């Protein structure tokens, strides 16, 4: 409470509306006297939904957490504002919005139209589509050295701003958009299952091995430019296949060696897996590798 960084209501002007949760309303916002090169710039203002007891505190944990986990690829957390109604939570604008959206609008079969600024005209390429992944790699990398369990890794859950750096957040699951990417448990408990390693699912333990599993699922939206893992199955149809041991397969914009990567995500015992340090460095080797050598990949 101490710890967290406090913003005043008159520096902050809402300009529109971004999205909506069950648990808050996000605006575009211009925010004052923030920063010193910066004489104004633009955030998201989530407006917090005061109708539950304990929404207020779950308020205060993320606020509490965001101030402790600050790295270059993880959603940047700027304060608070506590004085009046409603309480406000003041982030960094990330401009493409979130990874999943970015890499479906930059797809296959997309033409010169799309494109532009920090972007080239139609598929992202192999270095562009590794750079993204490295990013990502490098955030889990943070979290996994604090000890950190995301629990919803997933691209949905990233966020792309100018010139596409990527930084890990979490949305809640609250977002209507990606209700499907969720299998809801009776009333109100959501699982994203077809993220989750067979121990989560059989088992429910989430640790760091649970992650870098999930991390290989991102991999692998990322190389089907945003498509659902196991969208053919429905998802108890899901909860099978991961149960009994069948592995997505290797997409056609993804080559052996990154394949390789993924795979050693998903090895069935947890213990086998690859630590998310060793990922990152094969990602990040291959995305500042030269030309010559990736056209050969
Ligand atoms: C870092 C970690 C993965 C642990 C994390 C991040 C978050 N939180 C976020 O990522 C909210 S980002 C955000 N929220 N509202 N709007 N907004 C938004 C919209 C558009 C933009 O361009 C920019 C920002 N948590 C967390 C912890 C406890 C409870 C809930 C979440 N944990």
């Amino acid at each position: 409470d101490a710890c967290v960084h406090h913003i005043k209501r008159r520096d902050i002007v809402l300009k529109w509306e971004l999205g909506e949760g069950a648990f808050g309303k996000v605006f575009l916002a211009e925010c004052h006297n923030l920063l010193p090169e910066q004489d104004k710039m633009l955030v998201a203002v989530k407006a917090l939904k005061e109708a539950s007891e304990s929404a207020r505190q779950d308020f205060q944990r993320e606020a509490e957490l965001l101030t402790m986990l600050q790295h270059q690829h993880i959603v940047r957390f700027f304060g608070v504002c506590t004085e009046g109604r409603p309480l406000l939570m003041v982030f960094e604008y990330m401009r493409h919005g979130d990874l999943n959206r970015f890499l479906r609008s930059h797809g296959p079969d997309a033409k010169l139209l799309a494109g532009g600024e920090d972007v080239a005209p139609g598929p992202l390429g192999l270095g562009q589509l590794l750079a993204v992944a490295s990013q990502v790699a490098a955030g889990m990398v943070y979290l996994a050295g604090l000890h950190f369990v995301h629990r919803d890794l997933a691209t949905r859950n990233c966020l792309v701003g100018q010139g596409l750096v990527v930084k890990i957040g979490d949305f809640g699951m609250s977002r209507d958009i990606y209700s499907t990417d969720y299998y809801r448990v009776g009333g109100r408990t959501m699982l994203p299952i077809r993220w989750m390693p067979p121990e989560s699912i059989l088992y429910r333990k989430f640790t760091t091995e649970s992650d870098v599993w999930s991390f290989g699922v991102v991999l692998w939206e990322i190389f089907t430019y945003g498509k659902q893992p196991w969208y053919q199955l429905s998802n108890t149809e899901a909860i099978d296949c991961i149960t009994q041991g069948r592995e997505l397969e290797r997409p056609r914009a993804c080559p052996p060696e990154v394949y390789a990567i993924m795979r050693g995500c998903w090895q069935r015992e947890p213990q086998q897996r690859h630590s998310i340090k060793d990922v990152h460095a094969r990602l990040q080797a291959l995305a500042q590798a030269p030309p010559v050598y990736l056209d050969v990949l």
